DNA sequence: TAACTCAATCGCGCGCGATTGAGT
DNA sequence: TAACTCAATCGCGCGCGATTGAGT
């Protein structure tokens, strides 16, 4: 019974950070207009550039059926371009714009000029995925 | 200095975005016998805890408003785990009380999301406070 | 042909900034 | 008349289980 009553205070404070971290990011990035999720796109991106569509998943554990309809945002709002593989037409290269990696320290200041806990959320994290399979 | 708390904000951001994601996917698998999701999980969980209430009221007990439960309560009501019905005292309230299904249904929901969970359950108290301090952080941070 | 691997697509339920309109 | 306080509504962007169809 105890044990229940730990997973749901830990779900529900998990829940409560995300959304809070969320709305603090998406607060400060309203300037360029661009939303968290994109947000955790355009870092990916800036850490390496270009990258394959599933690439980028496989950095944040999203597919296309996610990545799909927001990179064709982020191209529509000048940060990427989308463009096939010529070596696999089935691929799709996204490769940021000027603009897209100009903004990159403009957008970090916006966030920092307003600014343990890694590991035990790592670790909660491992212990979640082997949830999820076995 | 300059830039690297930035790093340490965004991986940490990250992981909780991550942790999330994942708690929900696991909550929504055990959950899948009984038709709800795990939002649904969390409305029902206050109602557990305190029945009747009012929409406004669960709201506050998970930083939600109508915009999100409105629609949800009546999912809840369609497959019959609450009632929903307005106050008489004041017409504006909706009234959120259990079915005897919704509450009965507790052990059964209860019991379907323990069996699965690892024994690797007395030393994870250290986290539940860690979370609890960054949630408070964060809330202060927004205003 | 076939098996495979991709992005794209579909349907649905949130979250939530914003607005509306009923009721006090 | 007004100032309030509610749930309901709207529009949009995710997440994601599932399917599709192009390409290798």
């Amino acid at each position: 019974q105890e044990q229940m009553r730990l997973a749901n205070q830990l779900c529900f404070s998990a829940y409560n950070v995300s959304r809070l971290f969320a709305q603090f990011y998406e607060k400060k990035l309203k300037q360029f207009g661009i939303t968290y999720s994109q947000y955790l796109v355009l870092l990916t991106l800036w850490e390496e550039n270009p990258q394959t569509l599933n690439s980028i998943g496989r950095h944040l554990d999203l597919s296309s059926n996610t990545l799909t309809p927001m990179l064709k945002r982020l191209e529509q709002s000048g940060w990427v371009k989308r463009e096939r593989q010529q070596s696999d037409k089935r691929q799709l290269i996204i490769t940021l714009t000027d603009n897209g990696q100009q903004q990159q320290e403009a957008v970090f200041e916006a966030i920092s000029s307003c600014l343990e806990t890694k590991y035990v959320f790592e670790e909660l994290e491992q212990t979640l995925k082997h949830l999820i399979e076995k």
